[PDB]
């Protein structure tokens, strides 16, 4: 379950506010 691991963080990431490329 270390996939979930990282993908559950991505998902954090991709949930709040980041600069990564806003068009």
């Amino acid at each position: 379950s270390r996939q979930v691991e990282l993908e559950r963080e991505l998902a954090e990431l991709r949930a709040r506010p980041k600069p990564d490329e806003r068009a």
